[PDB]
């Protein structure tokens, strides 16, 4: 298990000159410690091979002496989860990120407590609304919000190695938040991940430099973001629909193959998508760039 949301530290001007920040040697700030008895567990939000994410009510975790809904990450009946915890305590909060609220790490199994998103992952949300088109303005708003969340991550020197609609969650006012919900799903039962030794790769969302060099930068995320845009404006269709993942898929990407304009996208949005898929990472737009284009389109 490992969160795909990771902090990195750039070492050179070249894309591959950076390393991942590992919080294993850092210390956990106990001000985040929450009483596990103040958690009232509800339904399972999703489960997988390593553990699961549970819904629950938390007594007094919020600034007020009120009880609220939260999402609790946990492992199958550890250091990796502690590192994710430490990492999220250092990130700071943002409206378009699923924020950490607390943790239980001392008198029992490790629990990471996050903000709860009542309407599940954005992919299922979109698919559940194919027969009820939610408006185009909402679509543009989801897009703008994800760009803003990614802009925050870029600012905090982080990258998401699995950016996709399945890792974006929806809450009350049509607000979406980026996270890593990998713990809440069985990667083995998800065909969007291709098995390769010890890796489970979301090939159809990967930038060429990630596919062919194992490189992951904020620019690679701009590419994945373009795929996520296609997911939004097609209402949740699998990317490169009908095309299998095999040696020919890799060759297609290498040759510059790009998806067609999805039905709900306008030509301006599609032009943005296409630029996100520039083979050369330098040619792709930046997130602050994308946030403006979209803010404007809005």
């Amino acid at each position: 298990y490992e969160s795909q949301l990771q902090m990195v530290q750039v070492t050179g001007s070249s894309d591959n000159e950076y390393f991942y920040v590992d919080f294993r040697e850092y210390e956990y700030d106990l001000k985040w410690e929450f009483p596990r008895e103040n958690l009232e567990f509800g339904k399972v939000l999703g489960s997988g091979a390593f553990g699961k994410v549970m819904n629950a009510t938390a007594y007094g975790i919020s600034k007020t002496g009120v009880s609220i809904q939260v999402a609790v990450k946990m492992l199958k009946e550890r250091e990796a989860l502690m590192s994710e915890l430490k990492m999220m305590t250092q990130l700071g909060s943002h409206e378009n990120i699923v924020n950490l609220l607390g943790a239980c790490t001392l008198s029992g199994p490790i629990y990471l407590i996050f903000e709860y998103c009542c309407y599940g992952d954005l992919l299922n949300y979109l698919r559940s609304k194919r027969e009820k088109f939610l408006t185009f303005e909402d679509l543009l708003c989801f897009a703008y919000q994800v760009a803003k969340g990614m802009e925050f991550l870029e600012f905090k020197s982080c990258v998401h190695r699995d950016l996709a609609a399945r890792n974006v969650l929806v809450t009350h006012g049509k607000v979406v938040k980026i996270c890593d919900f990998g713990l809440a799903r069985d990667i083995m039962s998800d065909s969007n991940y291709v098995v390769r030794g010890n890796a489970r790769l979301p090939v159809k969302w990967m930038a060429p430099e990630s596919l062919f060099e194992g490189i992951y930068t904020i620019k690679s995320d701009v590419w994945s973001y373009g795929i996520l845009l296609w997911e939004i404006f097609s209402l949740g269709v699998n990317p490169y629909p009908g095309i299998p993942v095999d040696a020919n898929f890799y060759k297609l990407i290498q040759n510059g193959f790009k998806m067609d304009q999805p039905f709900y996208a306008t030509e301006e949005i599609y032009i943005i998508m296409q630029s996100c898929w520039a083979f050369d990472s330098r040619k792709r737009p930046s997130f602050p760039n994308l946030t403006s284009f979209l803010g404007c389109q809005l």
